[PDB]
């Protein structure tokens, strides 16, 4: 698709998120659900990351997104998960409460993404030679 | 694709990393090439990683890794990169005199490889209630 680059580096590095709320299904619904889309589109933006698409599910929260090389996948998840709970509990105090402060579980799901051609490998090959 | 699995964590993690050599004449082949190609598959086996495809053209090397969540792009390509030159320069001192200690440009190329389909992400969420 569409390549960022600093002179440190030609890069695409796209990861799908996947995780779920610790307690089933009476959370992520209504201001929550919204909130939540808020929080993350902006921690996304934080760290310099973009949005590519984002479900959020009373079941789950489904992140998809591009971002700078620096990053570990591990550290994304740790992040988006551990901001966005801070900040929707000090935003929803009632949550807090009865989600007894764990509003993620521990675990999560990452998977890169993008097919990536023998064109544009030339590509960044021949404009570097140059 | 293949996806793994620690206990915290469900991840596939491919990335492409594409570099080159400052230099041209003939100066990754043969018995460098055979090296440069054994070294890497080393570097990999040293990070947990795990090769899919390597191919190391004069112009060109074009690693493709699947990788554990816990390494960040940039520290891999720098760690590859990096670590490739200190060897391939040691048992080929002939090249690091008609080089001078610069085996890579200091600029790299990555890009994530993989899908996620709808199937994907129900069954790791349907499988994180139990």
């Amino acid at each position: 698709m569409e390549y960022k680059s600093t002179r440190h580096a030609k890069y695409l590095c796209n990861y799908h998120f996947v995780w779920i709320p610790k307690y089933r299904r009476k959370v992520l619904t209504g201001e929550v659900a919204e909130y939540t889309k808020e929080v993350l589109r902006t921690i996304a933006e934080e760290l310099g990351c973009e949005v590519l698409a984002l479900e959020v599910m009373p079941d789950h929260i489904h992140l998809f997104v591009n971002c700078p090389p620096r990053y570990a996948p591990s550290y994304l998840a740790n992040y988006f998960k551990g901001k966005s709970a801070r900040l929707i509990l000090k935003k929803f105090q009632e949550l807090k409460k009865s989600t007894n402060g764990k509003l993620w579980t521990r675990s999560y799901f990452v998977s890169t993404s993008g097919n990536v051609s023998s064109e544009t490998i030339k590509k960044y090959i021949e404009e570097q030679w140059a």
